[PDB]
């Protein structure tokens, strides 16, 4: 739904979560579980972490921040066409995680203020307005695969 433009702004944005994918999927996960602790409760990887110094000490959630903003950044780059990359993930997160989709509407904000808090000049109200969207329509469209799913 986006323009070219704002594609390019969005990839532009992410190259910077490339050059430390690790540290950005720490940093959006404790936001993640510290503002919404009910979204620990549905990660039993995860739930005993219940400090941001144990998070943070924790080389499991890091691997996983990883595999997180590896397949995030995948479907980035479709900028749209995304459709093969959004079936398994819709699959396993509503039929076998069971995370409802506002989770991911948590997600997506830990994100933003992420990409904000660690790259405050580049992630510009234009960058950000951009990504908002390109999270927004990933929400949407697997928000549809959920149907297709029955849940
Ligand atoms: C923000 C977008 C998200 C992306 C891109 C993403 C991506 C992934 C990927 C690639 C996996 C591993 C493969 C798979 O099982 O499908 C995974 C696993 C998992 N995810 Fe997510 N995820 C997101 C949000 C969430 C949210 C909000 C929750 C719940 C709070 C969640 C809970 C889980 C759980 C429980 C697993 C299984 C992990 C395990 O125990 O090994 N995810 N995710
Ligand atoms: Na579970």
């Amino acid at each position: 739904v986006l323009s070219e433009g704002e594609w390019q702004l969005v990839l532009h944005v992410w190259a910077k979560v490339e050059a430390d994918v690790a540290g950005h999927g720490q940093d959006i996960h404790i936001r993640l579980f510290k503002s919404h602790p009910e979204t620990l409760e549905k990660h039993d990887r995860f739930k005993h972490l219940k400090t941001e110094a144990e998070m943070k000490a924790s080389e499991d959630l890091k691997k996983h921040g990883v595999t997180v903003l590896t397949a995030l950044g995948a479907i980035l780059k479709k900028k749209g066409h995304h459709e093969a990359e959004l079936k398994p993930l819709a699959q396993s997160h509503a039929t076998k995680h069971k995370i409802p989709i506002k989770y991911l509407e948590f997600e997506s904000e830990a994100i933003i203020h992420v990409l904000h808090s660690r790259h405050p000049g580049d992630f510009g109200a234009d960058a950000q307005g951009a990504m908002n969207k390109a999270l927004e329509l990933f929400r949407k469209d697997i928000a549809a695969k959920y149907k297709e799913l029955g849940y």
